[PDB]
């Protein structure tokens, strides 16, 4: 029941989940004066050589790209993570203009999208179990701008129409992440939460510095999908961002000098 509009959405969320006014809360405003560089982080690793894509689902919020999870095949370790976190899924947020969309803000500024790669801690054996720990997921963010197409995004743009209500899935076998990447890995660290309901504060968030360009053709694509389903009324898929969270007794990190 839970949304994106003026009756259903984030300002409504917290009387159904009331965690959504809790200690650690995500999205938040990145302050780049504020993050401290940290030498405690160890290198970061994304290891996606071995993904295996298998679908695209239109939930309804979003879409979402999914993986085969049942084994170590594409990995995230290092920076701030003890141990091995597998990709699940990816998905994005947007706007209905490109003035808007992230979830994450750098000194208040809105990017056109953000991009969201999930991934949970094997330790606990199943993402059930891991969003019922502290330190269960592991989300890479990030930031997309308007401006050069982004090459490795269009086998999924050009799939959306497939998908265009809520409920549609598609086949998405052979789909390559590593290429939705900008070139640089520095990034922001600091413990959070889902961004959409249940909202548990669970994730170690990762947030790259350094956004990736898309085109406005391509955005525009994303802003064509229904939150709808087949046959209802179309409302279109946009602005499906959580505004910033209070930062509250938290610190950001950075991974650069
Ligand atoms: O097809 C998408 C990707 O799938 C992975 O399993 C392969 O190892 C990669 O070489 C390929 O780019
Ligand atoms: O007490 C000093 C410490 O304060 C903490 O809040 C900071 O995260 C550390 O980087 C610093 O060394
Ligand atoms: O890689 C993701 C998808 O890209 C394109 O849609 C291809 O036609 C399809 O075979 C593939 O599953
Ligand atoms: C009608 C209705 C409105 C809002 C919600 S919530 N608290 O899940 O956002 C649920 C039902
Ligand atoms: C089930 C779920 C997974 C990931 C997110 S997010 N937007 O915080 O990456 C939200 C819900
Ligand atoms: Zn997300």
């Amino acid at each position: 029941h839970w949304g994106y509009g003026k009756h259903n959405g984030p300002e409504h969320w917290h009387k159904d989940f009331p965690i959504a006014k809790g200690e650690r809360q995500s999205p938040v405003d990145i302050d780049t004066h504020t993050a401290k560089y940290d030498p405690s982080l160890k290198p970061l690793s994304v290891s996606y050589d071995q993904a295996t894509s298998l679908r695209i689902l239109n939930n309804g919020h979003a879409f979402n790209v999914e993986f085969d999870d049942s084994q170590d095949k594409a990995v995230l370790k290092g920076g701030p993570l003890d141990g091995t976190y597998r990709l699940i899924q990816f998905h994005f947020h947007w706007g209905s203009l490109d003035g808007q969309g992230s979830e994450h803000t750098v000194d208040k500024k809105k990017y056109a999208a953000e991009l969201h790669l999930v991934h949970w801690n094997t330790k606990y054996g199943d993402f059930g179990k891991a969003v019922q720990q502290p330190d269960g997921l592991a989300v890479l963010g990030i930031f997309l701008k308007v401006g050069s197409a982004k090459p490795g995004l269009q086998k999924v743009v050009d799939v959306l129409d497939s998908i265009k209500t809520k409920g549609k899935s598609a086949d998405f076998t052979n789909f390559d992440p590593r290429g939705l990447l900008p070139e640089s890995l520095d990034y922001w660290t600091y413990p959070g939460s889902l961004t959409t309901p249940p909202l548990l504060e669970c994730v170690t968030w990762i947030v790259l510095k350094e956004p990736i360009s898309v085109s406005s053709e391509q955005v525009l694509k994303f802003r064509k999908l229904n939150f709808n389903g087949e046959g209802e009324p179309e409302e279109l898929m946009v602005d499906n961002w959580r505004p910033a969270q209070p930062l509250k007794n938290r610190q950001i990190k950075a991974s650069f000098k």
